[PDB]
């Protein structure tokens, strides 16, 4: 369903997923809530990525152990355990950024994304070409 241009990073260390849209870091709150925050000091923005298969990743909160996941209705949530909804296709975009496509909903082009207001986007509302889906992994 999708191209295979991969980004040039590794999963050695945790990262911050900086969204260029509004400048928010992706956050997985203890209650399972997922949003974005501009507070670099937030304890819930440190994520450990890991590769399942080449180009397939898990995105986990170092603080809580929760996995980033996208539900049947396109809502991002924090999962206590790894499941099919937790896999994302990590790809390069615009020869620069990282994008994360829901593996489970790949055919539909549902992406991880953050609005200028700090609220995450719902799967069906995302699409190729948007600013909300563009991320830069920053060191913690």
């Amino acid at each position: 369903h999708h191209h295979f241009n991969l980004p040039p990073g590794n999963y050695k260390k945790p990262k911050l997923l900086y969204c260029s849209n509004g400048g928010h870091f992706l956050r997985i709150l203890p209650d399972g809530t997922v949003d974005g925050t501009r507070d670099r000091s937030d304890q819930h923005i440190q994520l450990q990525l890991s590769a399942e298969s080449v180009g397939e990743v898990y995105i986990k909160s170092t603080e809580t152990g929760q996995y980033l996941a996208m539900d049947t209705d396109g809502l991002l949530y924090g999962s206590q355990t790894p499941n099919e909804e937790c896999l994302f296709l990590e790809r390069l975009e615009e020869n620069h950024y990282n994008t994360y496509i829901s593996k489970k909903h790949a055919e539909k082009n549902w992406f991880v994304g953050i609005k200028k207001n700090g609220s995450c986007k719902r799967g069906p509302r995302t699409h190729y070409g948007q600013k909300a889906i563009l991320f830069l992994p920053l060191p913690v």
